[PDB]
This record gives C-alpha cells, structure tokens and sequence, in this order.
C-alpha cells in the first residue's frame, strides 16, 4: 500500500537553474516533464544554506542547531558526525518494512571506523562518496572524457575521494565520467529487488551535480548549450529520466512518489561554472532568498494533480510527510516540520505558516537571522559570503560583514521576492507583521537549546579513509582506482 | 487562406514577469497556457528600450534611427511623428485585403489635426490612447475601483488623456477600470465583422499594462497575489484568454496566428509597482539584456508545434514574417529584419545571426552601443538609466554615466546571460568573436544614415487634443468624461 519513494537531492543548484524555473539556456527536459505533470513549488526552502546542515535537516526533520551540525560543514578528518541517536527518514521507513537505499553524497560524518556512514543510520544499501567530491585533490582527475581535467585542483593535502560500497572502498578515486552509470545501475537493482520481495522501496539519490568541480559522462560533455555547468546539469536531468524509465518498466508509475529539490543556493563564486538564483538575491552561504529558496517538484501520477502551489514548505517537512504517507509513526522527538500530504493530495492547505533561517556560523546570543511569516520576511542580522561573491550586488560579498538590523529589514516577498525594498526604510498590516516576526524570533531563540557542536570536536588525519590501510606515505599512497 | 493575425504588445513588461518565465507570484494562467501549446522564445529582442522607438521598429521592420524616432519618446505637444511615407505592417496587410484594427497605445505621433494617428497608417479601425496613459494628470483618476486613486500624479500641466475612436475623442479622460472591457468589445466586433465578410482580420492590441500607473477593472483589483503590478498583469492575462475564447467561438482556432511580446524591459524605478527582468541585468532604458530581451510567445494550433526555441529573433523580424505568412509583398525599402516562418513552422532555422542595439539618445559619432552575434554580446558603450534605478546593481543607475569600452566588454550569453563576467577582463574562439563583433559594428555604423529627428522638431501645446475645441482655460477645460 505505502508508495515507493524516490527522493532526489541536487547539490548547489539555484532557484533559476531549471528550464521550468525560467533559465534561458539550461537543458533539463526530463525535469521540465516532471513539473508539467506534477506539483511545482514556488516557495520551498532549506533552513541553512550549506551542505552538511541542509542534509541533516532533510534526513531528521530537525533544525541543524539542535544536534550540533554547525558551524560550517564537515571535512574528511572530522571527528564529528550526525549523532547515531538521531532518527533519520531511512530509519523510519525501514521499520515499516521499506527496502531503503542511498546513492551519492552523504556529508554527515565518517568517523572512527565509519561509525557515522549511512549503513548505521538506516540504509540497507549505499553506493557513494562520504563528503563532497571536491574535498580531495583533483588536479589529476578527468572531469569530462576523454581527457578534460577537473578545473582548479580542489582541496589539497588530503586522501583522494573514495567511492564506498556500504563500508568498503570500491575505488579511490573513482572515475567521475562514469559515476552516473554506476549510480543508475545501483538504483535499478534496488527497485527490482524490492519489486521481487513484494516490498516498498525508498531511494535517496544525493547527486554530486551541480557542485564544483563540474563533470559529466561522455554523452553530455559539451552538449548542453550552457558549458560545463550545463553539461553537468543535463546529466543530472538524464539520470532523472532514467529513474523514471525504470519506474515505468516495472509498472510502478502510479505507485511511486518522486520528490526533487536541492540542498542550497548556487555557488556564484564559480562564476559561469556555478548556478543561478534567478530573480532572487545572492546565493549559497547566505540567508537571502537566493541561498535558501530551492526548486522543488513532487510527482505521483493519479495522486498529485499537475499544478503550481505558492504555499509554504520546507525540506524539514519531508520526514513527517513521508512518515504519514507510509503509515510509519514519528520518532518521539521535537520535530520542526509538518505533514504536507493534504497539500500534496489536494485535500488541504500547507499547515506551515513560518520559516526560521540560521546562518552558517550560528550562535546563541544572536539567534535566528531571518524569519518568514506569510508573505513577510524580516532579517535581524545580514551577512555576505565568499560562496556568493563575484556578482554585482555588494550585499552578497564576503566583504559585507555581520550587521545587526533593529528594527529588522522587512520585505514583502509576494511583491518583492528580490528583497530590494525595505518596508520600514508604518501601515497597520506592516506593523502587525513586525510584532509577530519579533515575537516568533524571541520565542524560538528562548526555546531552542543548541546541541554541542560536532564540527568543533576537531579533526584527526588518521580518520581519513584509505584504500590500502597502513600504507606509506599517507595520503598519496591511499589509492586504488 | 492567409491566417487571421493577432499581435499583442504589452508595455514595460520584463523577461521574468510571466508565470511561464519563472516568476514566483505573478498570476498569468492564460499566457502560461498559450506557452504550453505554442512556441516560447528564450532569446527574443527589441532593438531600443523605450516606447516610441520600439513601437516604430515593430510596425515598420526598420531600425528607429532610420526614420528619426529618437532621441527619447514623443509627448502630447510633439510636432513630430512616424513619417507617413513609412509603410507599416497594417498597410501591408490591408493591401492584401485584411480588415485591420488597433486597440490601445499608439505613441507614434498625433500631429497637426491628427495627421499621424493610426487611421492614416493603415488601420481601418482604432480605439485607444495616442500616447502613454501617464502622459497627462492622474492625481484625480481612479486606478482601481471603487475609488483607489492612481498613485503619484503622472505628468502635469497637460490635457487629460483622451480615449479616441479613429480621429474623434470618445472620452477625456476615460474611466481606467473599464478600458479593458471597451477593448475586448472592439476586438470581438472586428473579428466577427471580418468573419461575416469572408476576410482575414489583423488585430494590433497594444495594452497599457503593465505601464505606470497601474490600474485594473474590479474583477482583478487586489486578486492577483502580487499587488497592483500583479492585478494589472492578471487583467492583461484575462484579456488574452478573452481574445482566445472569441477565437474559439467563431471556429478560428486553427486559422489564427497569435503573437505575444512587449515593447521594452521593466521600469524598476517604480520599485514593487514595476516589472522584473528575472536573471537578466537592469531594465528599461538600457542596452543590457534586462531592457531589450522580452518574453515572446507564438501560438497557431496545428501549425506551430509546442516547444522552446533559443534561436535569435527580433520585433524587427515580424513585418517580413507576417508579410510572408499572408502572401503580401514587402515594401520597396531597406528592412532590418527577416522572415521567421521556417522557424515558426518547423521546417527551418532562424536566418537571424546578429542583433544591433542603440541607446535612448543615439548619435552618429558613437554609433550602436552593443552587438550580439551567436552567443556573444559586446558592449562598446555602457550607460545606466533613471528608468532602471533603485536596484542593487550600480551599473543600472542614472548615476552610471556614458562610458566607452575599448576593447568592448564581452559576454557569453549562453553561459552568462546575467552579463557578469567580462571575457576580456584571449582564446581563439573569443578573439574571432571579437573581430567579427567589431567589424559588424563598423559596417553598420558606416552604412546607416540617421533620419532627421522627429522628436527634435519640438513641441507646440496647441497640438494637444481637446474634447471641447476652443474652450478656455486650456488645458483643464479640455474634458468630457
Ligand atoms: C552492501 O550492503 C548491502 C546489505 O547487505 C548489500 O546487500 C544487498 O546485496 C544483494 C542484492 O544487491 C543481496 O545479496 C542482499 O540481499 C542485499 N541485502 C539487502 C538487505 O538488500 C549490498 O549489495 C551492498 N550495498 C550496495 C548495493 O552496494
Ligand atoms: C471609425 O472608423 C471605422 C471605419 O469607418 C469605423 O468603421 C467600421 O464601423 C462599422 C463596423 O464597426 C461599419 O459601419 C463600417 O463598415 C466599419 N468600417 C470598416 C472599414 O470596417 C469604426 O466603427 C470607427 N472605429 C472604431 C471601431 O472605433
Ligand atoms: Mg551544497
Ligand atoms: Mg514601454
């Protein structure tokens, strides 16, 4: 009865990057076709605009400060990880009998002997890389076949990036032009195996696209007409069409819920090799709309009718929605999202009225940076980020430092989604939205206690995954392509 | 045989304003539905980003400097107008027997006794206003019923805005909340009369939306969820759905070509009461992509198949395309556009490879400001505009003055449609695009001779239209609502 679930989570992809969100040159025909037969969200969000914290919020339905996923993101030598006590979506569904699987980027911790890898947090199967694909040296990797090198090098002084199969190293580094096919094959098998055992599957496809450095297999190389970023986006888009073909082929169309979104806004610092936030301001790394507002599609033929909703939703709402849809019961913890099944099925409205945004480097004295209620968004603190540099708007740059705003900066996102015209720069509607925004910030800051930081537990180079355990010299002896 | 033609031309409407071009809150379901069953252009342009010149280019297929339509726009007291010798699209079709009609804004000159009004340039019928609706005082007009006044006042010291029926004043001023219905009724009659006489009609619907000040009839007032700009946009969108219903009702669906575009980018100076260029830079008044790149839809069921083209097209190409489609012969003059029927019908490619952009205040020493060839656009001169002020990008402001660029600023619009990353800030592809752009600018500047300016022939207040001819005191005695 419970539907099969496929959750596709792109990386560093902006609001204005899909064809259906208005980009003029992107090539994304399969995602356009899922939008044309599904529910396209104009106002969907992540609460924090960096990789680790966004991934924590999606899998647990909880604000990332609650379990210590701040500040910044995890690195290969990190001791910390998403605590084992947190209950992930995969745990929830596994318990109700789903065959659960994951392909792609994890970025929730590796840890002493791989204690924080996906196999320990509810996934029966896992093929992927434990953190971003640029967190290891890439000056010798090929990003586009036959022999176009990845640009710029990536992180230095580290072990090459490992492709893992559950807890084992399958390759190190892997061959980037072929990851996609490896991942389509793993997905195909998980589906067919679940069909064979009469059980609902759960696939978590965390693509590496469209994070730096860009890479694609040879059928996309130089075919998109938007350069490397396009080629990579187009391969993501062809992976989606492949999952949808597999779904067809097994007669699972009307029995599978498919959701597509992305962790955080675009890295405009990669300039024309990075994404596009469309009309929204800034990108990755900030609490402006361009870093937290993501594309989001939901497609379940015969259940979700084609259309466009403007209602509020968050990545935080998808554990509780998915639990509801599968008759699985919610963990016994404070959850920050809601069930959106009425909205999806067309019998209700979203229960969500407010959204709370924390910065990359949060703290307990300052609290949440921005809050949206209804159509109004208030910024109490503002800040630019090096991930959002190089555009003409100077509020996005790393040189725009932390600035308190009292009274906050106040925007009407229905008329001014671009965040240009501060409404307090008076009216009764406004003054009443101002008092509610202030009360919601003070209530949340008074009730949330931050979990102790996982990222500040430091680093240990000995925690790095090595294909040839005990070899020497570390890290470059660690490799087995 | 020749199809019926309906040409809808919006006012001050940006690339990112329709739902189908990605806006998050606009309400435009009828335009979304024409896009979903028609050809949506991602790269369509006007050559000059102001009202008069754009309107001249569309009706004549010629660069506006050729017949003196510069600098700036015409005003009510202007002596000048689009010369009578120019052959307009309406002239072309009338000669092949179309019943030709026009509703809405003309802005191509009034002149001594109305010599330049539409009835003299090929339209059998005309109901509309001879220039923009803000070019007369509006502090006492109602923009939204029952009694919401137009905001800010409009131009002072002038006659109220006249609604004309051919050459006669029907009302002065007209009641803005009802213009739309007046215009739907005129369109309905022109269609049915043409059906009755067995003849092809040509309708030219130059809406006042979404120019300042905004206004709508009462079914849209406060219903769009994007405020006044939205209400006005939504009424434009409901007028389109009305024309399409009328087309249905007479069984003319498969026999009518319908084209939708707009004169120029958004007036961001009206802030949240003005339009949105999406990911493009700046707006009205500039030669950046946000002022010259417009939305554009073409819909002719059973002839134009649904889709998206990225090929180059201009408003300049639509006299010659429309002549071709109706078997009417081209005037005997140098034309700057091309026939796009192959592209529309799906048998060819656009013949257009290059686009030439002039500024609002052109001159013969400087020549064209920017040129696009293929994917590359070069800016030889750059300039901001008061119509594009108030955003965060300082290149759009009136304080960014005229700056020569040598070598030009060079952008790859397929990877960088936002015009952020100057590619000469080297490569053989680039250096060859640079030499071609430079040669195309020098060829065009050497071959075009500017026609003597119509706008500099001055003003005469006695040329103002008056409902009560000879009355006193002028201009406020001129009125007959
Ligand atoms: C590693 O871990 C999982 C779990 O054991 C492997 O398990 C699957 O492998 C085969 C089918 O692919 C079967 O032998 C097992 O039944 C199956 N187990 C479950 C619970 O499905 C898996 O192959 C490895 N992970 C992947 C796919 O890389
Ligand atoms: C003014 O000018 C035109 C042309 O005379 C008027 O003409 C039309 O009016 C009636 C139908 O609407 C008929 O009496 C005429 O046949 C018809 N003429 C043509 C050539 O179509 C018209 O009513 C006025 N313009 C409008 C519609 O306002
Ligand atoms: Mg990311
Ligand atoms: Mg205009």
């Amino acid at each position: 009865r419970p539907p099969n679930i496929v959750l596709i989570f792109a990386d560093d992809l902006g609001y204005g990057d899909l064809g259906c969100y208005g980009h003029p040159s992107s090539t994304t025909p399969n995602l356009d076709q899922l939008a044309a037969g599904g529910l396209r969200f104009t106002d969907f969000y992540v609460p924090v605009s960096l990789s680790t914290p966004s991934r924590a919020a999606l899998l647990t339905g909880r604000l990332p400060v609650r379990m210590g996923m701040y500040p910044g993101v995890l690195v290969p030598s990190s001791r910390g990880g998403l605590p084992l006590e947190e209950v992930t979506v995969a745990e929830v569904l596994a318990a109700r009998g789903y065959l659960t699987g994951m392909a792609g980027k994890w970025h929730l911790g590796v840890g002493p002997e791989g204690a924080f890898l996906p196999p320990h947090q509810g996934f029966h199967r896992f093929l992927g890389i434990p953190y971003s694909h640029d967190q290891g040296p890439c000056q010798n990797l090929t990003c586009f076949p036959p022999a176009t090198p990845c640009d710029g090098g990536c992180d230095q002084g580290l072990v090459p990036i490992p492709l893992l199969a559950n807890l084992s190293v399958e390759a190190q580094p892997p061959w980037l032009p072929g990851l996609e096919a490896r991942y389509m094959a793993f997905a195909h098998d998980l589906m067919a195996d679940a069909q064979r055992q009469d059980r609902p599957f759960f696939l978590y496809y965390a693509s590496h696209h469209t994070h730096y450095p860009q890479f694609s297999g040879q059928s996309f190389a130089e075919r998109s007409g938007r350069g490397p970023f396009g080629d990579s986006l187009m391969e993501l888009d062809a992976a989606v069409g492949t999952l949808m073909t597999a779904i067809g082929d097994l007669g699972l169309l009307e029995e599978t819920l498919v959701i597509f979104t992305a962790d955080n806004g675009p890295e405009t610092m990669r300039m024309s090799r990075g994404g596009c936030s469309g009309l929204l301001r800034c990108g990755k790394g900030t609490t402006y709309e361009g870093g937290v507002r993501e594309p989001a599609l939901a497609f379940w033929p015969g259940h979700i009718a084609p259309g466009v909703t403007h209602e509020l939703a968050s990545s935080l709402d998808l554990l509780p929605t998915l639990a509801a849809l599968a008759g699985a019961p919610l963990p016994n913890v404070t959850l920050d999202g809601f069930d959106l099944s009425p909205l999806l099925l067309g019998t209700g409205k979203s229960p969500r009225q407010s959204l709370f945004f924390y910065p990359s480097y949060p703290d307990e004295v300052r609290g949440v940076f921005a809050v949206r209620t209804g159509k109004y968004k208030a910024h109490f603190f503002t800040q630019g980020s090096a991930h959002s540099d190089t555009t003409a708007d100077p509020a996005c740059h790393a040189s725009s430092s932390l600035t308190a705003h009292e009274p906050p900066l106040l925007y009407d996102l229905s008329k001014d989604p671009g965040e240009n015209y501060n409404l307090l720069g008076a009216t009764p509607e406004v003054l009443q939205a101002l008092k509610q925004l202030q009360l919601l910030k003070a209530q949340l800051d008074a009730a949330v206690t931050f979990g102790p930081s996982q990222v500040a537990r430091g680093e240990d180079p000995a925690l790095q995954i090595c294909c040839h355990p005990g070899c020497t010299p570390r890290p470059a002896c660690c490799h087995c392509p």
